[PDB]
């Protein structure tokens, strides 16, 4: 019922005890999925799980800055599966955005553009079906 991609503002950006929501159906034969939590142009936060990179399945996390790919980091523990419905949450920390998917922890990423209040947009982009997006105050 939501059209993707998505973009979901993020008022006066994220700050720790955020919680953001993403419900959503993999397509069949799916590519890619992509969060991408935005500062301007900047991507604060790329949380882009691969379902055919070289045969394996991975989630790359980076950033990008003035146009700039940082250094990727890769998880390889992969909860997705085409066909099948997901429930991504990332809560912000102090200290890094905090991944579960499934109610299940998956991952960490420290944060490296440091101005949370200007982290204002979140992109939902890829190869879903998309049901809901939205955050909460824990
Ligand atoms: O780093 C996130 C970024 O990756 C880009 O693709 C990379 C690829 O992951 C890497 O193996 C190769 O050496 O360079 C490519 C270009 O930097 C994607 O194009 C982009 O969408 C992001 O996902
Ligand atoms: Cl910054």
């Amino acid at each position: 019922p939501l059209i993707v991609p998505y973009n979901l503002p993020l008022p006066g950006g994220v700050v720790p005890r955020m919680l953001i929501t993403i419900l959503g159906t993999v397509k069949p034969n799916a590519n890619r999925i992509a969060l991408d939590f935005q500062r301007g142009n900047d991507v604060a936060f790329h949380f882009n799980p691969r379902f055919n990179e070289n045969n394996r399945r991975v989630i790359v996390c980076n950033t990008k800055l003035d146009n700039n790919w940082g250094r990727e980091e890769r998880q390889s523990v992969f909860p997705f599966e085409s066909g099948k419905p997901f429930k991504i949450q990332v809560l912000v920390e102090p200290d890094h955005f905090k991944v579960a998917v499934n109610d299940a922890h998956l991952l960490q990423y420290n944060h490296r553009v440091k101005k949370l209040n200007e982290i204002s947009k979140l992109g939902i982009s890829g190869d879903i079906d998309l049901t809901s997006a939205s955050y909460t105050m824990i």
